[PDB]
């Protein structure tokens, strides 16, 4: 939110960082079950993302890097590979929330965790 992902939500959506950190399934900590919607498989594949970044030796989860935003897009930047590469799949992800802008529901922020079923898609 005053962080880096959450600082990219908030210029990419309009919205505040905290309306998809606990969105769906699979939008903050951990991830199981069918995704909800399209934001939620924004999710999903951010949380693959990382996964990809773990077993190249980075840690996502507490990089820190840089970023701009113009009409170019956004621009990533950082002194290491590994925060660079953080940056991108939070790229991804911001622009797949602002792409499905459209579908965005309210009442799956804050989603109870119980209510998440079915087969959990491979990454
Ligand atoms: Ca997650
Ligand atoms: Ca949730
Ligand atoms: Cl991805
Ligand atoms: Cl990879
Ligand atoms: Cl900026
Ligand atoms: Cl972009
Ligand atoms: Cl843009
Ligand atoms: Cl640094
Ligand atoms: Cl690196
Ligand atoms: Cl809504
Ligand atoms: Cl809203």
């Amino acid at each position: 939110n005053l962080v880096q992902f959450g600082v990219m939500i908030e210029k990419m959506t309009g919205k505040s960082a905290l309306q998809y950190n606990d969105y769906g399934c699979y939008c903050g900590i951990g991830g199981s079950h069918w995704p909800v919607d399209q934001t939620d498989w924004c999710c999903h594949a951010h949380d693959c993302c990382y996964g990809r970044l773990e077993k190249l030796g980075c840690e996502p989860k507490l990089e820190k890097y840089l970023f701009s935003v113009s009409e170019r897009g956004i621009f990533c930047a950082g002194r290491t590979t590994c925060q660079r590469l953080t940056c991108e799949c939070d790229k991804r992800a911001a622009l797949c929330f602002r792409r499905n802008l459209g579908t965005y529901n309210r009442k799956y922020a804050h989603y109870p965790n119980k209510l998440c079923t079915g087969p959990t898609p491979p990454c």
